[PDB]
């Protein structure tokens, strides 16, 4: 059965977290919207293959909103990696496989490079490396204008599956609605320049598996494909766009399980 | 200022071709639909910058239909490259910059590798390397079915600009209508396995500039980005999808001119 609970870390964050299963640890880091209910179906499917799966809402977001302002303002990959290590310490997770999309992608690459003894392998999806002025400029609008604009962007531009996105349901969407202004004012100006992929040689030989959405327009994460290839990092596609865990939960779960299994084999070898 | 004419090559093809301008040669090879009126606006814009621009309908297609069946069946990159060299020979084009999309992309890479003395530099866009069973399977349908399926694919899925695609006009779409079954029966089963990108080391250091459409879904030409990166070939994006010369003719023309100028500087 699923643990659903809260835990406080010495940096002042009260996290909402979920955990299911027994076995090697897999940790699912949310994208910038910080909403771990997006993983619900996949958590059960991955845990059923013999893994302990942990996820959580991100600081300032959803049910992890009781957090100091520094944790959700001027956010960087390296700040988020420090926060994730804090909850892994609190939960006594010594060695983890990690997944992340978007700011979660930047976070898991920063985790693997910064805490190599802690991270078995990292899966990154759609890692943001470019400043986008039209998203950065939402930060000066009123809260309800930001929520209306970004709710529409998520559904129509990046969900990868409008029926699955809407089917997250009213409780989830009401939490996202409150998160959009927090994300807009804390993330888009500071996350892209923090991308831990400027040093291509630091990525070479690392246990990293990179994906982009099959349906994502080529221009969105073209740079990820180039960077991964230059570094000799395994690069491939998942169905859908920015939220494969929402649009295609069973394919997502299979990818996480298979990739974790590949690294468990290689680790013993 | 546009010459619109025909020329016969000793492989049996009577080509329809167009030429405009004076200067270094730039040759625009069509995609698999073989229809050079798609380049009309861009030909004038490129020639205006001091180039002689040549384009043509492809064998069996549109106004180059007077051709033997081998030129439009079981078509490979290597067959198409031989045909393009035959028209360049006939027009006394000794050195050319070449552009191609789709089967035209495979053609221009085959030209650059196979005929290096003839090719100043090649621009390839969206080069097909994978068999797609759903397109291969159109080859066994009736002609009217094939034309309806593929006309809809071009307009709604890969044009990169439906209004520009429709604005090609009734006469062009009537030619395309007849080309769809010829393309379906001769191209999709044989072009992808002939892709001249098996040897990444053969591409390294070559005067090749590769593009994908910015709006194309990542999966379609993901492998082009990986291959170009592995080879150290310049890889970038054009606006739109599979037909940048239709959807964004002025951006396309500027790209062709600037890329040609970059190689004219390097060659000196
Ligand atoms: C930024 C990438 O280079 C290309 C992204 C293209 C997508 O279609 C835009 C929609 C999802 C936005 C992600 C995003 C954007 C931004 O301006 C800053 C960010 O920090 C993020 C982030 O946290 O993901
Ligand atoms: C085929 C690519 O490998 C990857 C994605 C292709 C586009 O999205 C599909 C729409 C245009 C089709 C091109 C195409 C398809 C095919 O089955 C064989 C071909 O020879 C071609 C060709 O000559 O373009
Ligand atoms: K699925
Ligand atoms: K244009």
């Amino acid at each position: 059965m699923r643990t659903r609970s809260t835990i406080s870390t010495p940096n002042g964050i009260t996290w909402y977290y979920e955990q299911e299963g027994t076995g090697p640890d897999i940790v699912l880091v949310p994208d910038g919207l910080g909403e771990c209910q997006m993983f619900d179906s996949s958590v059960s499917q991955i845990a059923a293959q013999g893994f302990r799966v942990t996820t959580f809402d991100m600081p300032g977001m959803s049910r992890s909103a009781k957090a100091p302002a520094e944790t959700y303002t001027e956010v960087t990959a390296q700040k988020l990696a420090s926060y994730v290590i804090s909850i892994l310490d609190a939960l006594d997770i010594k060695h983890a496989t990690v997944w992340g999309c978007s700011s979660g992608a930047s976070t898991v690459v920063a985790l693997l490079l910064g805490y190599p003894d802690r991270i078995r392998n990292a899966m990154c999806h759609e890692l943001p490396t470019k400043l986008l002025d039209h998203l950065s400029n939402t930060a000066v609008l009123e809260d309800e204008e930001i929520s209306n604009i970004l709710a529409n962007v998520m559904l129509n531009d990046v969900s990868g599956g409008s029926e699955a996105w809407q089917a997250l349901g009213v409780e989830v969407h009401a939490r996202l609605h409150k998160n959009y202004p927090v994300w807009a004012r804390g993330y888009p100006r500071t996350i892209p320049p923090s991308a831990p992929v400027q040093d291509v040689e630091a990525l070479r030989g690392k246990p990293l598996d990179w994906t982009v959405g099959a349906a994502t327009p080529t221009e969105s994460f073209f740079d990820n494909i180039v960077t991964a290839t230059k570094a000799g990092v395994n690069i491939g596609l998942l169905p859908g766009m920015h939220f494969p865990y929402v649009s295609h939960p069973d394919v997502f779960a299979k990818y996480v399980v298979e990739t974790t299994q590949k690294h468990l084999w290689n680790s013993s070898s």
